């Protein structure tokens, strides 16, 4: 599969995003929560609208860092506007 990464190892801002998602916002950007279509099949392949994307703030202007969520609560880290993904392990 993809690499696993511990939630506590992610940047403070990525964790902030994880917490806002758990909270359902309110979100800092108008594009927070739009569908991610996984057009490159880097995440597991699912039906339309399975994935949504959320900005991880970069002390910067909106930047490249993202969390993507799946429909059953999967969370993935991408620092590079979807070029690479890690699956976030909420256990560590």
């Amino acid at each position: 599969a993809l690499a696993d990464v511990c939630r506590t190892k992610l940047p403070s801002q990525a964790q902030d995003t994880l917490a806002l998602i758990a909270k359902n916002g309110p979100y800092p950007y108008n594009r927070d929560g739009v569908v991610f279509e996984n057009r490159e099949s880097r995440l597991p392949k699912k039906g339309n609208g399975y994935y949504h994307e959320f900005t991880v703030v970069t002390p910067g202007d909106r930047g490249t860092r993202r969390v993507v969520t799946g429909g059953y609560g999967e969370q993935y880290w991408s620092p590079d506007h979807y070029a690479t993904f890690q699956e976030i392990d909420p256990r560590c």
